[PDB]
């Protein structure tokens, strides 16, 4: 993925304090495994995934929807299991927003419906012969102005001759003006070709210009200009004799200073080979058909975005049969490629039991876990938000990406504030019976637990853990995935003159032996191992008992006197 | 902006321009109010002291 956000640049030392309602917020935490997310989310590259490392980013980037309340869920769930890193696309296909005014083509480095909220203006500015530019971008209120735009340097003439002319060509194949001759009484000093070479940047010419005794090119002081000579402007038979002949590049400066506008890109209108419109002050002007789009029918593309990513864990925020259906799919296709993954799904608001046998009958999968109960949040500011499953499932996808492999979800607290329905004990029974993964409820002397009863997925079978219990699945999954990639790296990849089958035995008995020094595996079998060899090809064949938790606990009690 | 009219003359990395002048107290009780180069000795004697790091 890509960390979206480089440095801003700073201008001098110094420590601010501001008071505020609200602070930075969350951070992820140190973790295996990443979380992916998807999601109706304002801001951001539509069908471009973005790692968040903190919720600062977030904000910056996914600047507001439903899909940044899940990343507060994730870091905010449990400090202790505080979610890992995140990865992130927005389900809307938002558009820019695009102003074609004065010569200039301006569009918005923002998507969605707020982008036609931005306005850009440029000015003149009679003071030194340039333009002047303002971009404000009221929502964010971020105000940007650049003074004395285009005038690189000033050349002056000293001699008594009568006539001194600069001049300037220009190319129509390609558009460009690409010279720069100086002449005096009908005579010439030198020419420059602006098309590299000789006289790539201004600074030569202005070096080449100062050694003539006669010329003296003086730099502006108001701003960074030393622009490629390529950039300098059409300019016809300026007398250099003349208090000051201004060298303009007009869209030279504006490409340099514009690049670091937080807001805006500029194009230069061409003409509708057409010539260039000239670039000219014009009214400080809204940007206009920037809007969210509409969501695909299908997400399957989406999905597809994720592959080769190693998020062990994505979760979709949405209740819909088919979009659970392709990710499924999409799990199963990446799972035997050698990518294994989870999915957490639950949809609606206080659903129908026999609606979730519904689901779980349309779909019984090892791959997937299905969330049946629906509550409200307490978030940052003090807003409490009465949401569906699917926000749940975050919570427990952060959950669960911050437990460490070994460890099961089972059990554990949840911070929710208030569920829709409460389940009896009857109740609960008959969803875990049938795969379906629930939060019960206890309450204390004086306080009041929510927690995850088992980790079950969809998979009704109770025959075979590693397909009941993600916990149990996912400990065989990174203990595979991570055994392979190092294999593949020590013979494959590395270099290998030789090597046997008892040879691969070693290795792997000398792997699992060492996770058991790290507790990550309790017992195996050490004879159990296969290995055969058949010329580029080998197969490899073990067994690894799973992880047992502790589940019932029956107690009686006798009175007696005395 | 003869500040400016300084930088726009003079742009080397190995010379830096000072801006401000003052008046410093000195031996015997004579306080001297001084151009800026004056100060600029006391960059200088500063900078001299200071470690290269």
């Amino acid at each position: 993925a890509v960390e979206p956000f480089p440095r801003r640049p700073i201008t001098r030392p110094h420590a601010s304090i501001e008071v505020d309602t609200s602070g930075i917020g969350g951070s992820a935490g140190s973790s295996e495994k990443v979380f992916c997310l998807i999601g109706q989310a304002e801001g951001g590259e539509p069908n471009t995934v973005y790692e968040l490392r903190n919720y600062s980013q977030a904000k910056r980037l996914f600047r507001s929807g439903e899909l940044l309340d899940a990343i507060e869920l994730a870091w905010g769930s449990n400090p202790n299991y505080t979610a890992g890193r995140i990865l992130a696309m927005r389900i809307e296909d938002a558009k820019p927003a695009s102003a074609e005014i004065g010569g200039l083509k301006i569009t918005s480095k923002i998507y969605g419906n707020v982008a036609n909220n931005i306005q850009v203006g440029l000015e003149k500015n009679t003071l030194s012969d340039s333009l002047r530019l303002r971009v404000i971008f009221q929502d964010d209120r971020f105000n940007e102005v650049y003074d004395n735009i285009g005038n690189i340097f000033t050349i002056k003439y000293k001699g008594e001759e009568a006539n001194a002319t600069f001049s300037v060509e220009h190319d129509e194949e390609t558009q460009k003006a690409s010279r720069l001759v100086l002449k005096v009484g009908d005579q010439e000093v030198k020419s420059y070709d602006l098309t590299g070479g000789a006289y790539d940047y201004t600074n030569a010419i202005i070096t080449d210009i100062n050694q003539l005794p006669d010329f003296e090119a003086k730099l502006s002081p108001f701003g960074d200009k030393n622009l490629e000579s390529s950039k300098l402007d059409k300019i016809e038979n300026a007398n250099i004799k003349d208090k000051a002949v201004y060298v303009k590049a007009v869209f030279g400066d504006l490409e340099k200073q514009t690049a670091y506008n937080g807001i805006v890109s500029f194009e230069q209108l061409n003409a509708e080979t057409s010539p260039i419109k000239t670039i000219e002050p014009f009214e400080l002007t809204k940007l206009k058909g920037g809007t969210n789009g509409e969501p695909p029918a299908t997400w399957a593309d989406k999905l597809d975005k994720f592959a080769h990513e190693g998020g062990y864990y994505i979760v979709p925020l949405s209740s819909k049969q088919s979009v659970h259906a392709e990710v499924a799919s999409f799990v199963k296709e990446r799972s035997d490629a050698g990518e294994p993954m989870r999915a957490i799904v639950g949809g609606g608001f206080n659903e129908s039991k026999e609606q979730l046998f519904g689901r779980q009958a349309s779909l019984s999968n090892p791959r997937v876990s299905l969330v049946a109960n629906s509550g409200t949040f307490v978030m940052d500011d003090g807003r409490k938000n009465h949401v569906p499953a699917y926000m749940v499932a975050v919570a427990l996808g952060g959950l669960a990406s911050g437990l460490e492999i070994g460890e099961s979800i089972t059990f554990k607290p949840l911070r929710v504030s208030s569920l829709d329905q409460i389940y009896e004990s009857i109740d609960l029974d008959e969803l875990n019976e049938n795969g379906i993964i629930s939060i019960e409820f206890v309450r204390n002397r004086t306080n009041t637990f929510f927690r995850i009863v088992d980790d079950v997925t969809t998979f009704n079978d109770k025959s075979d853990p590693v397909k009941a219990e993600m916990a149990v699945g996912e400990a065989n999954d990174f203990l595979v995935s991570e055994l392979k990639v190092q294999l593949e790296d020590q013979f494959i990849g590395t270099r290998t003159i030789n090597t046997s089958a008892s040879i691969i035995k070693d290795f792997i008995q000398s792997y699992l032996g060492r996770k058991k020094r790290d507790n990550e595996i309790q017992d195996f079998p050490a004879e159990d191992v296969q290995v055969i060899v058949e010329g580029n090809e080998a197969r490899i064949s073990m067994t690894v008992y799973p992880i047992r938790s502790f589940k019932k606990i029956s107690v009686s009690l006798v009175y007696k006197q005395q």
